[PDB]
């Protein structure tokens, strides 16, 4: 499996931040073929990104409509995205979920939309605290992505992101192992709901704090094909943690 | 007071068809000091409009985010949306009201973020049809101004927008007369919140259906400065309902 190194760098940004950080980006020396390294920026700074990254570099949006074309104020549709070539869409990143309600359907929805204009996906799902201190990690974890996992046609294009909400914030850390637990799991599912040779074939991210230091130690699971960085991801120290899966 | 057409693109366009709409808008001979034309493409054919568009026309986006910088994946902030020199926000649509479950108390907290980074905004609201029946109209309409009234404080820079939903979609038909009473309406409730000198520099655009065959009979009202044009923003056309305003 190719390992997976995606940067969102979620509401932030600035023309002249990005073009700091850019440049950091396209110093790194890394095989394309041999790695996938996408970047996430806002939509209004979308083309600004893509024409300040090198070829090597992958780019996508933060979010896509449930909706195609057509009275939906607001929203960039995939078919809007397959015009513009744009690569990849996250779907389903908790902040999405939390604030703006996206539902399991609306997941399932978009992941549709994408696949038929050809738009690789990033899912992302996990759960809370209060539903991992009740001991229904993996119950939720498995009632999300079946929710969408039925739909996936092409196993190369659609990657998975694990998000330990119950360590988002609330002060308890994931460990590597916890992680890689889960992540087992996750791969499991995917086994014994679409086949042995797709789970082995898909790339299942982990998506809580990544940085500089804990990043070498969770890409070395056996089940953890790359991140799903945040704000680490808006820092130069970012091609450090691509280093850790080079 | 300075009338103001909107040509608002919701989810639509490829880069050729853009490339085709603005060479036919470029052709209007028209002075932006005496009259307000802005264009609201999709977020991410912003740059793409922008670089087509001639400096006659202003343009925005359609919608903006009610939180500042930060961890809000796939959200647009007032402050980026500043940083990228973007003159003009829409705020309250009901298509986001309706299909995205934002509140009068979403439409407060995004106009205040707009002003607060010196964004000039267009907020929109308007009765349903079941609201309607029911005479509640001026009661609806004065809640939903009430909601965030209080936060304009240059009236040149917020415009406001009636939407008559129970006309939208129902099959039912909004006379020009029919329009003018709301407005009329309207402008009263500002006048009595605000002040009379408010009232009267404020600027209430009819965001109705509004085509070729009946943009005349709508601007001709005096409590009607403009309109917030959907569809027919999409078609050439569209050079001849901004024609009707000058
Ligand atoms: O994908 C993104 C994440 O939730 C990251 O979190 P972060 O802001 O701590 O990097
Ligand atoms: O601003 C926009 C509107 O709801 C318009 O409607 P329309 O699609 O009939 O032009």
């Amino acid at each position: 499996r190719k390992y997976f190194v995606a940067a969102n760098w979620k509401c932030n940004g600035t023309l002249e931040s990005i073009k700091s950080l850019t440049n950091s980006f396209n110093n790194l020396d890394f095989d394309p073929s041999k790695l996938d390294v996408v970047v996430f920026p806002v939509s209004v700074h979308y083309d600004h990104t893509r024409k300040l990254l090198q070829s090597k570099f992958s780019t996508g949006i933060q979010n896509v409509s449930k909706f195609g074309n057509g009275s939906y104020t607001g929203e960039v549709s995939a078919e809007i995205a397959k015009d513009l070539n744009i690569e990849y869409v996250i779907i389903g990143h908790f902040e999405r979920r939390k604030y703006f309600h996206e539902t399991d359907e609306d997941v399932r929805e978009k992941l549709q939309a994408s696949l038929k204009n050809n738009l690789k996906a990033v899912v992302c799902f996990g759960e809370s605290l209060e539903q991992r201190e009740q001991n229904k990690t993996i119950e939720v974890i498995t009632k999300q992505v079946k929710a969408f996992v039925d739909l996936i046609d092409n196993f190369d294009n659609v990657i998975l992101v694990y998000e330990p909400l119950w360590a988002i914030g609330t002060g308890k850390t994931a460990t590597p192992e916890q992680a890689q637990l889960v992540h087992k799991e996750i791969r499991k599912i995917v086994k014994d709901t679409c086949g042995e040779k797709q789970a082995n074939q898909i790339r299942i991210l982990y998506g809580g704090s990544v940085n500089t230091e804990n990043c070498s130690s969770l890409i070395q699971q056996e089940d953890i094909d790359g991140f799903l960085v945040g704000n680490a991801s808006l820092k130069e120290s970012f091609v450090d943690i691509i280093k850790s899966a080079m």
